């Protein structure tokens, strides 16, 4: 049974509410963005209208299978009347595709669900600059002071730097880059990009990539791993014996592997800066993780909020404890306090 902070009041809608069966007065299901743990229950099986932008449009139909007739595709910052209802699509700052939805709601309440989120200061000048919003359904992952990381343009030139110099005291190395979603591919982009290199994969994550609308793709990404020396692999592949295993079947073209595991938040961030960031290392392979984040830190959540004055806020991230939800509670209060809304 479908949760009361995924359902939209005073419409017939949900919001990323698929693992539920057939919820009772839904006319249209939104899906934010193309995450698993959103997604979770679409299949080309699927009769009912979904509602997103473009690109999680694309991955629906390609990977899914989701029937045609059924994807909703909604161009963005654009007025839209869905089932009697206006509506706008705003870029999340999360992955490819990924959206926040603006509801005017027939009896004059404005609704903004984040959906999955990185606040910015660019956000304060989009189409929300223009009125009040009643309530803020809010991605609160990292909502806690503890939870600090570096901007994601510090976090790439760290990445480009470390990987042009290995490369350029070894040009038998390879660089191999984990993912296990879609999102965070400035990454590998940026690192192949500076070593003049296609960046090598799967059949089945080429495919995933070609419904990104990115633009000159097909001059950045291939299924020969051969010909490039920036190889995805799986993120559980990122450890000693997978990428050692790896190695043995480029056929003696390296003899050396630099790898990058972008994460989230780990609590090494508590402590060291990005510039000071080292690998583990064993023989010739070495291992990075790098605080690569899609979504708000807690001064960036904080900032979003207090600009936007919300008169009620209803989180969608840790909300299964006694613990988070009063932790959470208190910030919003303070908050609220300080700023004075
Ligand atoms: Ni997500």
């Amino acid at each position: 049974t479908c949760p009361f902070y995924k359902k939209i009041p005073g419409t017939g809608f949900t919001v990323d509410a698929f693992q539920y069966g057939v919820v009772e007065g839904c006319t249209a299901y939104f899906l934010t963005h193309f995450h698993s743990d959103h997604y979770a229950g679409l299949s080309k099986h699927f009769t009912f209208p979904v509602y997103c932008s473009e690109i999680t449009g694309n991955l629906l139909k390609n990977k899914l299978h989701v029937q045609e007739q059924y994807i909703h595709p909604l161009p963005l910052d654009t007025e839209c009347i869905v089932n009697g209802v206006k509506v706008v699509l705003l870029d999340a700052n999360h992955c490819p595709g990924a959206v926040m939805i603006l509801f005017y709601l027939p009896n004059g309440t404005v609704i903004l669900h984040t959906g999955d989120f990185r606040a910015d200061p660019s956000m304060e000048r989009s189409l929300l600059a223009d009125q009040k919003v009643h309530m803020l359904y809010l991605d609160t992952t990292y909502c806690s002071p503890e939870y600090t990381f570096p901007s994601q343009q510090e976090v790439i030139r760290f990445a480009i730097n470390t990987a042009f110099e290995a490369v350029t005291l070894n040009p038998h190395a390879l660089v191999v880059c984990g993912t296990y979603s879609i999102g965070k591919e400035k990454v590998f982009l940026a690192i192949a990009d500076v070593l003049g290199s296609k960046v090598g994969m799967s059949q089945e994550k080429y495919k995933t990539l070609q419904c990104l609308n990115i633009p000159e793709i097909n001059s950045l990404i291939t299924t020969d791993m051969c010909s490039s020396l920036v190889h995805l692999l799986p993120m559980m592949q990122i450890n000693f014996k997978g990428l050692q295993s790896h190695l043995k079947k480029c056929g003696g073209k390296y003899n050396q592997i630099l790898a990058f595991r972008p994460t989230g938040w780990t609590h090494s961030n508590k402590f060291t800066r990005i510039a000071d960031v080292i690998p583990q290392t064993k023989g010739n392979i070495s291992i990075y993780g790098i605080p690569y984040s899609e979504h708000s830190s807690y001064l960036e959540m904080k900032r979003f909020v207090q600009w936007l004055k919300p008169q009620k806020i209803i989180p969608t991230v840790n909300v299964g404890t006694w613990k988070s939800r009063s932790t959470m509670e208190k910030y919003f209060r303070e908050w609220k306090l300080e700023a004075g809304y």
